[PDB]
């Protein structure tokens, strides 16, 4: 299934401080991986943590729990951007350290409004149409935090699927480093 | 296996007696059935009164205001009788009838709510669907307020959960007029 | 139940008023119906009104499209009334009515909106599919232009994201020219 | 539900004028009665024309066929009408029209493209069937190359992939012969 | 929603009148029974004046196209066939039935000719019994495909194992029509 | 797809640090092993504080209050996070902490409301079945208004349709002490 | 059930003499443990040589070309092997080896064609997925021609629909390096 | 649900202790990779040391059949193909694709062999290509089966346009496998 | 679920009596698990004799026969023991047992016939499943007749049908030896 190493490769690869965030995001990916970055800070709060991204998205708020760990842990978090990085994974890649979020030449990387839906009463539909608004708000807040872009720019940018390259983002700021190969 | 009397349907009969069915739920081939009844009953006569049988549990809202939107434009008398039940739409094509002439059976039963709905898509498209539910809300509330001769706020209390009324009841509140046993 | 009215059906007799129904979705069943319709109207009398009673939500693009020309070929005038709502093509529909002759009922909703559609298959398909549909995206932002006499760029705007209006304010964007609430 | 106008069906009545409908998906049952009343059209004149409206999104092809081959059996002049859409077999009987009397309706949209099948079992069963489609790919560029005058290069290159066209896109590639607006 | 048409029928009853008959979709039981019912009606207003069967079939059931061909030979009129777009499996076959010299196709249909296909389920001696049906079957058919193309069981059997599919030109080469035709007379 | 530390699974290295994880929808299974857990903590020390991490959107009214009843009955302090989202039961456990000790992240979501619920059968049974919803409702906003520190009537109001807050609004309305964005 | 040799699983085992398994359609799921065995390899020796052995009917796109980014970005030599079918995404993989040391078996099967998409929604939307699809095949045409030394021309015309090869076709057109029958 | 023998295996390691590698059941992409990895495996353990394969499979995926097909020509040890109960169409092939003079079968086993099907669709020229494809395979697995049972590509081209069914002593003569086992040496 | 005893798990526990389980259908799944235990037996010993328990309804021949093949190919005696039912393939297992050392418990049923199959296609290829059933028909009859040691005319008359048997029944026509109520 997942290969043994010397010791499954997974748990091997969090010995090296790396976390990885592939696949959708549910409520489960966000306790596995909340888990593991407290995990590595017990060990050491300064040494910095590497996480793995290639994921299409997945639940707002599952995503907005690993944000929180990511800016609540005091060691440094370096990002990379493996093969798609689209909606709330575009995300967590900004949201790295700054000067530490990086991806590899061939990514994709997509950022957009988010999305929802309502049933029931009117008063429902006017209570859930807030809050759908209210995280359009939040979340175009955070973009702009982490790419030093103007609230303004976020809003022309994700009111619809915006995709980019590794080089469109990095000039957009959702990255800092393009990489071919190592240092 | 519609009845036939001496060379009619029951249905065509009744038609022939100025009388219009809106039983069972109202969405858009309802609508177009009774306005089609409606303007062919007032070109027969603009000045004999017309007679709805209404048993319907509400359905679809713009269909329902466009038998509203019928009733108020030819020029006759509509009355107005709730039978078995009238709710949602139903209570408001009944107590759009003729002011006096809206009447109900004695065991009816009478239900208004606000209008529900759904949004999906991006929230740019939820806050526009949702713009639209608030004004539906808004003109449901302000037709009903209109022909009850109610106060808005009342209209809006009462509307924001289900709420039955008995055919006394909705006399009181008015959404209809009389409450009927045997012929006067 | 069609009722029998006195020989005919009400729908039957509605058509011999000169009155034609678009209730409900336009698809190519209903096209055609409304095409035999128009034609043979215009065969007791190429010269009086034809009135066309629209409550529908929309349907079929090409399907609309098939009545919309129909419209404009016949000699006749042709009087537009939206009962209950007239949406997409149903607005479209309404808006071709003759100027001047095109009408609502008080509490009766008007939408319009950009094109929907689907693309599937490979990437040269793709392609072709979206060039098409963006031609039919032009191609009814310039009939609504037309008959509303607005700016294209009015249009674009407008049609950009759904457009619900009232009787009044479609009257003043230019879909139709009169609200009635009495003869 | 077809409306009844003087006594017939509005669909009846199409026929009187010499109208053939050819709306919708076209399969063997559009051909018997497409296919019916082109030669019912003629017994009861070889000379006056016929006009076959086209609303459709292709179908079947030997059912297409079986109209093509009926067009060209009969001996009056076919007047083809694109309204709405024709593509796949319907663009090929809109173009096979009598010269000079293929007409569209301003907004329509024409499509031609090669044809689309399946083939399963053993791979001697497969080359079959590829053989098969191969014919009917050579088999329908040949008539589009007939009616179009163009050459089956062009043929070829078009159908390659779906090609969509505007009517006067098509009446250039030779599909149609004039786009109308208004009755001159 | 069958147009009518003319002392008013619908198109179809009319194209009976014109001693037209339409095997035009797929062969069941039920298209079996109004075949017949039109074919021995129409000998009944006249066992002389020649009968025209349309066909546009890609086949169907075996027994109900055998109970059609049956009909056709007994009947005494002449029967004129005429295919229409597709005439594959049993279609071909009622194609081919009809009397010699009076087989006609319209220039772009097709013609395809196969030995039959079943299935066979249960104990084996059942799973027996049915297999020798089934070729029963295909001689069955093959000698009226010979007797009706005068080809010999041989060219038969070599151009049915896999389904074989003709133009009009190479269906009257083959024997399964007479006359092509481009336009009237 | 759980990884392993130095050797326990992460998630019995986290009921190692006195750390509990309330996540997903609360449901009789998830009480259970929330409940053993805390009564292994404290069978681990009587004193030493608990911590629960809570990202629910709700569940299983009466599985909550299970676990409820058993943070009351445990004399340890109860630390309550709540991360990304605690909803309908999980806004319950989380303003149900220790007071002073109940936190969120910064750009978690908070919600409350009155619980829903399903009768059917005879008019004898929706009956009986309907006074239970109500009891709950009372025994909800109950417990709620103790922890919150607001009146019933303010708990009433608010907890009538969804109620969704922010951090900073839930610690103002009583249902959470402190909002990190940080380590202290 | 997977055998244990020794004590290793025998796909445990492959790992341990430095060999990749890619067989089986490529998703996000594969590429991450394809990932990790990659960069472990790496971390073992950064010189010695990388075997992947692909059987691949391709898959996922973004997941493909994270196994690429990552077989470029390591600075091991990287054996590529075809083993029955490397097609799609595959065949990239394969041609993404190090130059020189591609290889095939002799009865292996390699196909190269254009990636398919879906898109759905609005116009607009349309319009975004259209050119992130274009946007793609361009991207891809570029690494296929980088590997295979091919110019953007043939690339093109050879990819516009699926081109299956051989061993001994594919090594011509600049896939893999080398056909063997056996062991040298 | 494996039992466990004698330091202590699985029944199924144990028996690739023994070199023996199981083709049993239908074939896909898992069955390659984990006989591909048996195969390597043991030349590994020994280069030299016979290798057996035990088949009873009625088939399945071409291209993962091919995948083992090439391995074992691959590789240096003998293979030793025994053919238990059944082995119809890849199964045969790696039947007679074991080293000559080594392929068996138990006595009561059936042999089947055929040509390749598949299926094709979209527009025509994708038709096209894919039968082309179908024809290249046919012609390949039977060059296969021609150098494995040294039979004319005449002979297999008229063997295996149908299911060819055979007894291991039919096998034999056809050369599929040399020796057919009743009871041990 | 299988209990553990010392320490293995009881079906292992039972291998090592030197017993093989063939219950439940038989499919190449368990004449994998089956003929593998055979063989291993062998290679502890080739003289001890081996215990095969059948409570079994049938299934595919062929795994049958692979069982069967085995059976007579290892040298070992084998005890056959049938428990609960034993049909179709199973009573030819039974019968296989070598002579004197097939049992069967008091309750048991035991049942033979001919076999059953299928076959789709054209009629060439009815012909050649049909041929393939009939030779399968000859060889299971002849299994048969040499264990019974009855003739084949009496298997064929038995074997036309389902034919159920008591233990008894069964030993006298051959397919075991002894019926046993309790260990002599
Ligand atoms: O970080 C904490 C945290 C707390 C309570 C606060 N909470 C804040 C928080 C909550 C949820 C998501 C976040 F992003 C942040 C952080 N507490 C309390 C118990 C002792 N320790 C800790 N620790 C160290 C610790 C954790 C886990 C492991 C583990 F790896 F073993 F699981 C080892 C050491
Ligand atoms: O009874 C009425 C009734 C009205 C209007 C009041 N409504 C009250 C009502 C409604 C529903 C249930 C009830 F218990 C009572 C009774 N009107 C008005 C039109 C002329 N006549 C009538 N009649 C006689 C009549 C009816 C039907 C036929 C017909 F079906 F045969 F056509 C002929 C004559
Ligand atoms: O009422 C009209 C109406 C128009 C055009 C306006 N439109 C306004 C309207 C439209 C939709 C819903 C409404 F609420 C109001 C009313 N026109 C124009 C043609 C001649 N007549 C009429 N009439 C009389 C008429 C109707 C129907 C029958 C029939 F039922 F017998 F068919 C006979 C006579
Ligand atoms: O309008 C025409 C038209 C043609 C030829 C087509 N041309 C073009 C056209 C225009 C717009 C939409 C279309 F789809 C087609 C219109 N022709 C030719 C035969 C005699 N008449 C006509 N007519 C009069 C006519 C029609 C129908 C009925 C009936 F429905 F009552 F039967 C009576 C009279
Ligand atoms: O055109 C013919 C044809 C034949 C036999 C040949 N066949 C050839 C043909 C051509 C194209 C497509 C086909 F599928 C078949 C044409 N025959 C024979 C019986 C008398 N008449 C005719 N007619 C006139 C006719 C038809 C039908 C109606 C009716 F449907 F209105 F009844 C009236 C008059
Ligand atoms: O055979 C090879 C092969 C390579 C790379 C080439 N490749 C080509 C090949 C041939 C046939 C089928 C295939 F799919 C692939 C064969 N390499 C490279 C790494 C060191 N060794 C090897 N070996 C020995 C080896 C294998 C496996 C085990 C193990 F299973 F025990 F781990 C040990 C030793
Ligand atoms: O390669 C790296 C890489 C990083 C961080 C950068 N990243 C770049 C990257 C990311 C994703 C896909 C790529 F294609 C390339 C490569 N870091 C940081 C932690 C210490 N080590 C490493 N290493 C060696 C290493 C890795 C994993 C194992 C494992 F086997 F334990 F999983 C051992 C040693
Ligand atoms: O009882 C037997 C029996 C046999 C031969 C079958 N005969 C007949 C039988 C009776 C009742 C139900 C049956 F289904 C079968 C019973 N044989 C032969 C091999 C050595 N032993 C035995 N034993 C002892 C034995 C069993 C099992 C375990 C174990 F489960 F612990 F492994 C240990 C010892
Ligand atoms: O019986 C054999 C057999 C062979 C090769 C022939 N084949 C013929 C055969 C007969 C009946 C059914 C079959 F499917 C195959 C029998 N070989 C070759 C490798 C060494 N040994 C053996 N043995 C002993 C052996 C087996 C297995 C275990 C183990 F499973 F416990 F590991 C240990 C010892
Ligand atoms: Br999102
Ligand atoms: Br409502
Ligand atoms: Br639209
Ligand atoms: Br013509
Ligand atoms: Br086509
Ligand atoms: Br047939
Ligand atoms: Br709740
Ligand atoms: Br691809
Ligand atoms: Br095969
Ligand atoms: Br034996
Ligand atoms: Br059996």
């Amino acid at each position: 299934l997942i290969p043994i190493v010397v010791y499954d490769i997974y748990s091997r690869l969090l010995r090296e401080r790396i976390v990885c965030v592939m696949g959708p995001i549910d409520d489960s990916v966000a306790s596995l991986v909340i888990a593991q970055l407290l995990f590595l800070q017990s060990e050491s709060n300064k040494k910095p943590i590497h996480m793995y991204i290639n994921s299409p998205g997945g639940v707002v708020t599952a995503g907005l729990a690993i944000y929180d760990t990511m800016q609540y842990i005091l060691n440094p978090i370096c990002t990379w951007c493996v093969g798609q990085a689209a909606s709330m994974g575009s995300l967590l890649l900004a949201a790295g350290t700054p000067g530490m979020r990086h991806s590899l030449p061939n990514s994709r990387i997509m950022i957009h409004q988010p999305s929802g839906g309502a049933r029931g009463q009117a008063t429902d539909i006017a209570i859930q149409a807030e809050e759908i608004m209210k995280l359009k708000k939040q979340l175009y807040n955070i973009y702009a935090k982490h790419t030093k872009q103007s609230l303004q720019v976020i809003e022309s940018a994700m009111e619809r699927d915006r995709y980019m390259s590794p080089m469109e983002a990095q000039e957009f700021g959702i990255l800092d480093k393009v990489l071919v190969h190592p240092p």
